[PDB]
């Protein structure tokens, strides 16, 4: 046990200097939970697996401190000094830190992050989001419903002019958005070049066919730096202003290709999509950190938008608990986790003007124009994984919300009657949920749903 | 079940367009092991939750094949025809096909990679390492025995003028290699910059006293892509060709980090640190990758070297097996994993030359100067986490070389003597096991040893 | 100072008078704040209480004469967030403000630096 | 009286963070040197003539502390945190924290800045 790094119950923690985690921890045979929230403490801040004989005093009081313990539930709380972590707004080094060698720790069984806290002074040191689903929502000239997307499947395998013709028929068929599959990029089969300039004439087609325009999430995730900037370049040099999307594979890729994507390129939606993020956030795995986490953290680097989940209604896994409290974690000026209360503001609670916004949301009132310098933009959840024209009703009213992008791939692309029918088909659903008719009813006369009721049954 | 990717006993996946990879699978209640694996193969290449129904002949031709299944150990081996991979060795790419999405799904409660395989027509596409032990060894002028380093701590909270002192009285006392602690950064109380001239004149002082060179890996994960090439590019400016490497945290920083930094900076060691891999590849977790997998893929970005585990003997979760199969994947020109045999040539296994390199290494002569057109160069070993002299020997026997970087942290800082003594006592342990000596023995005239052993035991 | 003498000397430029043309007040002083505390508060709470002072019909901020480029109150953003809340004030008032920044620094360039920003 | 600025006897003032400083200390008539010392720690850091009502738990947990008083000799020993100083090596800020208002205020009659650490 390393008893400099225990604390319990000081109150110095809630000063504003501290960021706050809660760790679900069990550690081997022998040690006990405040022991291993020691050594915990000790392996994410300044220690070792032994008193440090070189520490001074001044990087003793920048030492992790356990401030709370809850041992039926195996949980304790750690309180960070953010002064520790590396200037110039780096998460990647908050999440060494906190979510590091922790993991390997052999005598550490059990150790997941459940939620964590920045406080306001911490949020001054960061990015936050730039281009939010307003900004989208104003290009598209579409306001209060979801935003509909799909994703182009298959995952691997169509030439450039394929992908194209699935833009365009979804388009076509109603669709607002539309993403490149997380892996697609630039094999040799699918030119990258082609495959944007394909893109980009098949969205003058519908624009010029539908009066509308649409958005495309161009996947960038690339081998080195170089050749991601290359590609966004190119992107920006053949699509117009806001009709088009950044998406960074964020886990594996990492967080430097968020942070740098959303600085070099502020004006555009980064799209953090996180393929790999299961071993770290999986009920199933005992080591890693939540989703609710990894959603707070893609805030504070600035994503755009990032998937949320569909709270068990699709095919990934998530729960409508801790799916929408992640949506929520995105979209709200007021918060809540499993442990800690977020607000996404700069600014003392105690502000009159704060209160005031935080109360008006809790009404339905738009607290986006608060304030440049007074909050942290909202951050856009994206809802895909296994949904269908069935399923998107469910999830609206799971969630409690519409502001969010719907991406949907053999939910749209394995429709009997196509993609533009099965475009189609959502927007009939989403007819359906919001005149408050049943599908079957509403589908009486909407050929296409009725087939999504037929084969996603 | 998608009956579409399942092809047991496809004699076509080892004709060298197919990268192979085994999963331990287990599906919910309810799903049969092939089922499960029809639906793995599908999220990680072509498919979706159900059949694809814009999928194209060529697409199909490019499916994962689920070729080869073992109920008992709920094994399944699945081949990839690389072709689907982004082009340009993009590393990141296949960490998305292969353990992305997959490990998300909510009808798998078990997905884990175990094993990987690269035909040499794939090694091809792919960087390897450029600068390698090897070259460090000349730079340092030391041959045969391991690299000795250790790790500055406390892990944050120095200044950089203590830092420097640190560096310097390990080096002083004998060490050869001094690492950043993986956290260690731009803190407003250690800029980096001054930390960089102070390592530079620290090692300016070893040099004049010993006349012996020496090697600090710098870390220069950053928030940023511009802030790590600024930090790389001061500090090939500061600091002597050879006398420096170039840090990197892999996980959190991410692949393209590493490649990035492996293409910008081919001539200086490229450090995978790992700080993070652990939700990936603890046995506790059923879902991710396993170490050696890990090793394999950091050889194929370039990494000159990366952390591969103390075999149980230190404070980090592994075994002999799966720590020394990973310092071999790293280290050899045939490596075995668990399911599959790696050469590290891109040439044909016939070829008279490879197979006689082959040869000489199975009887201790290096392959180094086999040629640059055939063969990966050999990444190395980096051994850390709760090592301390007296355990140093253990390890070298468990492993059966000396090709690797120890570093130790608490090892030596936490010496009852000093940083100095604590270098002094990694060396004199050396001693111990190369003589054939006990510790016990050879402490008896060595003061630091012993002082070591009373401290470490 | 004889009159010869004042010849070789500067002598002001910008006036209260010129500022009182961009602030569009006449006759009355110029009313104005110190940001309390004197050091402590990041570079968004600084700009709210910028805010504050503004909208409630003050005309003038200056920085306490310690205030610069404190890590936890960075002076790049502390610039920005009182654009912002200038704007802001302006935007829902229709008057216009002033803020005195501090620029003194370290050295010379920073100073520029700062200024030129 | 500002009492958040005395914290006589805190064992932390030597662990690093904190600048040391020795004042001779006199108030106007009425005011204890203890009251003296308040006023210029409150006015060479984060306060001012009064409690600051804007304080955040943050900006007082960078505030100056008196440390030791010597009454027999009009001593006081304050301690700065170094983090409210302007970074880049900043020398004329500490100067206008320590050595800046403090010497105006019309209530101290002597204050004399003897060392620092
Ligand atoms: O590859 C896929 O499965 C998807 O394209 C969905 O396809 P379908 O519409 O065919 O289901 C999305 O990337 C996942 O939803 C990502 O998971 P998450 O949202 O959890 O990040
Ligand atoms: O932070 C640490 O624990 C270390 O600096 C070791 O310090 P000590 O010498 O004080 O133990 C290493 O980075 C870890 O060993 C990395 O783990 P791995 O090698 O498994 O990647
Ligand atoms: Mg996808
Ligand atoms: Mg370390
Ligand atoms: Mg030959
Ligand atoms: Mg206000
Ligand atoms: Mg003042």
């Amino acid at each position: 046990m390393q008893k400099e790094y225990i604390q319990i119950g000081n109150p110095n923690v809630f000063n504003g200097q501290y960021m706050l985690a809660v760790f679900r921890l069990q550690g081997e045979e022998g040690m006990t939970l405040v022991d291993t929230a020691s050594e915990v403490a000790a392996e994410s801040s300044t220690g070792s697996f032994v008193k440090i004989g070189t520490a001074t005093a001044f990087s003793e009081s920048l030492d992790a401190l356990v401030y709370r313990i809850d041992e039926k539930n195996n949980l304790v709380w750690i309180a960070y000094p953010w002064r520790i972590f590396d200037r110039g707004g780096n998460v990647q080094n908050i999440m060494t830190f906190i979510a590091g060698n922790v993991f390997g720790m052999a005598s550490v069984k059990v150790c997941k992050i459940l939620d964590v806290y920045f406080p306001p002074q911490m949020l001054v040191q960061y990015d936050g989001p730039e281009y939010t689903i307003d900004d989208m929502r104003k290009y598209l000239n579409i306001q209060e419903r979801p935003i509909f997307g799909s994703i182009i499947k298959p995952k691997i395998g169509l030439t450039s002019s394929e992908y194209a013709e699935l833009c365009y028929d979804f388009w076509s068929g109603g669709g607002d958005f539309v993403k490149n599959d997380e892996p697609q990029a630039d094999q040799d089969f699918c030119p990258y070049d082609k495959m944007v300039q394909d893109v980009r004439h098949a969205m003058d087609r519908v624009e010029q066919e539908t009066g509308k325009t649409k958005v495309h999430s161009f996947n960038i995730s690339s081998s080195d730096y170089d050749t991601m900037i290359k590609k966004a370049d190119y992107i920006q040099s053949m699509m117009k202003p806001g009709s088009y999307a950044f998406l960074v594979d964020g886990i594996t890729a990492g967080w430097m290709a968020i942070q740098t994507i959303r600085r070099k390129y502020p004006n555009v939606f980064l799209h953090f999509h996180r393929a790999g993020h299961g071993a770290f956030t999986r009920d199933e795995n005992p080591i890693g950190y939540t989703v609710p986490v990894l959603t707070k953290f893609a805030r504070l680097a600035g994503a755009s938008g990032i998937h949320t989940g569909t709270a068990g209604i699709g095919k990934m896994a998530g729960s409508p608990k801790e799916d929408v409290m992640a949506a929520r974690h995105a979209l709200k000026l007021y918060s809540e986790g499993d442990y800690f209360k977020q607000i996404w503001s700069e600014i003392p609670e105690k502000d009159a003007d704060l209160q005031l916004a935080i109360q008006k949301e809790a009404e339905g009132e738009d607290y986006s124009n608060l304030g440049y310098w007074r909050i942290t933009k909202k951050m856009c959840p994206i809802i895909s994984g296994g949904l269908n024209p069935l399923l998107i009703g469910k999830f609206i009213d799971t969630v409690g919300t519409q502001d969010f992008i719907t991406t949907m791939g053999a939910g749209v692309h394995s429709h009997p009657m196509g993609t533009k029918a099965g475009a189609t088909a959502v927007l009939q659903a989403y007819e359906a949920w919001k005149q408050k008719i049943s599908l079957e009813d509403y589908a009486k006369d909407k050929e296409e749903l009725r087939a999504a009721i037929q084969f996603y049954d």
